[PDB]
């Protein structure tokens, strides 16, 4: 019974090259946009961390894969698109080109959330389906005694309830009773339930220049692409911003189906890229009310408002005060640190993202048709008397509270 | 056992060349006209979509079949009438005259959404029915083994519930498993259900106008056909519509049965395909009230007017602003667009067919015994007070209006 292990390790590697595979949806199955693996996000760089928990050595995809150890854990950037690093794995193996990846006979690739069941029936339903000639648990010997050749690529470690495959929680934590490797990617708030298990772990990092305008170039018609490529090259803000994979996607999602090229300033970016943030996640805020929904993005935005003037990006568990804040965390609004660290800490997605949504709770406060708020609305614009700050500290607040509406803006600028 | 497989091979061959396949309604069975494959729309053209779901390479029938791929994907122009296509590739190969499909042992030609109970006994049942020496599903064992000689061809995806036969939807998807080729047809208000899952897209074209003549001369007493053949070269503006199917074969199906030409002024071609579109789908119309039907339509209607006189042919969600517009949908009046784009569009079959139900609606309105939307009519028509755009940009809407009815031809004319 040698045969057949040929023919699933051959199967696998044809399995790998199949557009089912391929092919996924960069900003969820909710918007049908579809990218292939083979030709978008295909130089990630890898960070690797130390017992400080901070980045040393810049590490490329082909040189960590010579180094690999005992479980490995990869972290999200904070929650950004998809990890789309494993898939990457599973088809260098299967083209057979990354010579770090020839000594393993097998490489599965799952979706640890929608394991269930066991190991076996994981494997052999998600993925090729297993000829009954060993399909007699002795599969499970055949991999204990082969030893560190096969690969178990575990994604959506964060959305996985270890309750439906406790095999799999414990090829996670007790790899020591299955002999093998396994790298799984996680998210930084569930970082904490692993990370006591890792032998190494690495940070997924942000984009480089050649590789955003090749994203770009090459999925977007010319004339769109030539019409982005030169904005970016035009501004000094955006080639900043486009490090970011979501705001690399995000510009061109809302481009593509036009016929001609549109500026879309920043401040309809980050109004998409919010929108898309408060939408996507509502699917698991029906455990809340819609009014603790709305009271807890608001308190966030006031919580930024004020940052904004306290030059604070940085915030404590005393600072928001509140236990429903989980419905802002699960929204994503905030990210929950909690490394090296005593207390949590929370921090905005990104600083220019903090100073977004303080100008929008601020554009809400000034056109609202209740008296007390747009007195508040008022009182921090009030604070904008010193030319040493309107062209400097609130140089964003005002441009992304203005670019927000009509009536804001004609507040602001009657004011200054 | 070979014996039988040799049989099933011969019998299908002849089983394609049998009238109960070759006969089929074009304007569905409430219409009691047939045609015959053989001679009817035999020169069908494919454009090949990119990955920015754009159309290059013009391909052709026993050219396109030269390159296949896993699962490929025929997108219908918009959901016209049927998509004899799938039919032509079992003639081809029933033939043995298209080099192509030589290779293949087996083709299958199955209507999906009439499947049930597994692929197995939908092939028994719905096809040849496999003689019992070798009815022991051993068959699909000899399919896995063959691989990839044999095509499945699967009409009617849009119609197809895959509940009732989880074996074909894994057919579709899940290719890996079975190893052979599959050929799905479908709508554009489907395809959003699979596409991820192909390897190679194309979309159903237009007529050429040596097909349409010839669909005209072999399928219309000679008498009428002559007729309408020098009506279409008289003209200037039938030549650019009979490139649409329906519209080519509507313009037969009014004429046979008669004994003399007559020259049906595409106004009335118009409202027969319109009455069509309102009736065939009447049978899947049972989920609303007659009172919303109605409103929907008129919403339509008004959407219309509005974008002939707006110059707006492409309609967002936010234009529509209704949850029963399902049933405009269901109806076909307006196609829902989900290509590689953020948001979703809207558009009318074409841009003529928009104009006509403009005209129809302005028509209605100025003929209402209701003084209310006697005026709103009125409020349209006394827009046309500038000759630039009385013989122009609303010359279309003027004749449809005026020959949809006697007293809305008088307020027109009283007008200009």
């Amino acid at each position: 019974s040698e045969g057949d292990l040929d023919d699933l390790a051959q199967d696998l590697k044809d399995l790998y090259h199949t557009p089912s595979f391929l092919n996924f949806y960069p900003l969820g199955e909710d918007i049908d946009i579809i990218f292939n693996l083979k030709s978008t996000f295909t130089e990630p760089v890898l960070w690797r961390k130390d017992q400080h928990h901070h980045r040393v050595e810049q590490l490329t995809l082909n040189g960590l894969l010579q180094a690999l150890q005992s479980p490995c854990i990869i972290e999200g950037e904070s929650g950004k698109g998809k990890s789309t690093l494993l898939q990457r794995i599973a088809m260098l193996w299967g083209s057979g080109k990354c010579k770090a990846l020839t000594k393993f006979k097998f490489v599965f690739f799952l979706r640890l959330s929608r394991a269930q069941g066991g190991l076996f029936e994981t494997l052999c339903d998600q993925l090729l389906d297993i000829p009954g000639t060993i399909r007699k648990q002795t599969f499970m010997a055949m991999l204990l005694k082969l030893r560190q050749r096969v690969l178990f690529l575990l994604d959506g470690y964060n959305e996985f309830k270890p309750q439906n495959c406790p095999e799999i929680e414990a090829l996670i934590k007790e790899n020591h009773r299955f002999k093998n490797m396994v790298i799984v990617t996680t998210t930084t708030e569930c970082l904490r339930h692993i990370r006591q298990f890792g032998a190494l772990t690495a940070e997924v990092g942000d984009m480089t220049e050649d590789s955003a305008q090749a994203l770009i170039r090459e999925v977007l018609i010319k004339e769109l692409a030539e019409g982005l490529l030169l904005q970016i090259q035009k501004s000094r803000c955006l080639r900043n911003l486009m490090k970011t994979p979501l705001f690399v996607v995000i510009t061109c999602a809302i481009q593509m189906g036009e016929s001609e090229f549109h500026s879309h300033t920043q401040t309809t970016l980050f109004h998409t890229f919010y929108d898309l943030l408060i939408q996507k996640n509502k699917h698991k805020h029906k455990g809340v009310a819609a009014s603790d929904f709305i009271r807890s993005l608001d308190h966030c935005g006031d919580l930024a408002l004020e940052g904004v003037f306290s030059h604070k990006f940085d915030f404590e568990l005393q600072d928001v005060s509140s236990v429903n804040e989980d419905v802002l965390l699960t929204t994503g609004l905030l990210c929950k640190y909690t490394a090296q660290r005593f207390k949590p800490k929370y921090k905005f997605f990104h600083k220019s993202f903090q100073e977004y949504t303080a100008g929008r709770r601020l554009s809400s406060l000034l056109t609202s048709h209740e008296p007390e708020e747009v007195t508040k609305g008022n009182g921090y614009l009030q604070k904008m008397v010193s030319i040493s700050d309107i062209t400097s500290t609130y140089s964003s607040l005002l441009r992304y509270t203005c670019g927000s509406s009509v009536e804001a803006t004609r507040a602001v600028m009657k004011h200054l």
